[PDB]
């Protein structure tokens, strides 16, 4: 799976488990088309069964449901979710790891792109 | 102004100047209505000329045109833009500063929420 | 003051107030001589009452007492403190802002370096 | 190896390879005693042959030679190095992953602590 998402909790110093993640790809008509979704595992990693074949060039959006994550822990956070929008595979197939680091009023997101 | 945006550049160690920023209010019909927009100043700040009265409770989106910023500096960026979505003024009007620190393959965002 | 420190709290969405900060100059004998110190203000800033003349080129260390800050808020922290080491004024006197954004298990630091 | 260090480059969106890392443990007399050192691999991960046995409770320091990393890529960075100081194993053995994300004028460091 050439698209991996990893989410960490900066308050607890742990993977952020059970976090809902939705992935969309921008379609010809400018709308977001559903692409993949899942929940993070005990390692904070998203369970993607995406193939290299269907992962074509385009603009992708990864939406991480951070608000429900914090709410379940009793915390009322600032952000509704964390969104990451990026062009993928514009110069050939790559493997992408989108990392998100979560705090109640702050998040950071980083991408590592490798050419296998 | 109850809603300020500040953008910093982690590569140059400076404010991010002349970056386009668009703010939207979510409308009843889950659609994003324009709310404020501009280019960041030499201090990396976006004016915000909105008043407390029009800045009612609701879900706001702040969209930062990070891709144009990096292209103008000649560095290849990962993200299409940086989008921050949050609920404002629940528990009453505060001053919000949305701060964003930019790198080509990473960004972080934090809210500094202060009660006057 | 050519050297300012600003500290933000990612959990509360606010400046980090009353945080101890110590600044040192490296001495010829690779030893850290005290240079400035204080507690951050309500805006999360450390006064810095040093003058341009005493703020000569050299390697400076900024030590932020993050562990006491988190203990005062009742949250278990990871780090003993946050230490930023940098060379200043090579290429001439600038204004330096060392900004630090704190979470219990994570911190980031950035320099906003501006030429007057 | 219950102590792992992973370093990423936020300019290139890649692991930071060949980065020197030194690890110290605070000794009885208050001085830093050398504990481990190495260079990051092609995955940005540090090659530690540390055992659970020798990794006792104490205060550890991880020093990452960020300046040499940037210099080798032609960039003159702000920081001399990135230091992470923390108490380990104070409540029993844990596995620690220290992650550092590097930009020329900024870095962030995060810890994930797991109980195996």
């Amino acid at each position: 799976c050439p698209l991996m998402v990893k989410v960490l909790d900066a308050v607890r110093g742990s993977p952020a488990i059970n976090v809902a993640v939705h992935v969309f790809r921008k379609a010809a008509d400018d709308t977001w088309e559903p692409f993949a979704s899942g929940k993070t595992s005990e390692s904070g990693e998203l369970h993607g069964h995406t193939t290299e074949e269907e992962f074509v060039e385009g603009i992708y959006k990864v939406e991480i449901d951070t608000k429900s994550y914090w709410k379940a822990l009793g915390i009322s956070p600032f952000h509704e979710h964390a969104e990451v929008v990026f062009t993928a595979n514009d110069s050939g197939p790559r493997r992408y790891t989108i990392a998100a680091l979560l705090s109640p009023y702050s998040y950071s997101t980083t991408a590592v792109v490798t050419n296998p």
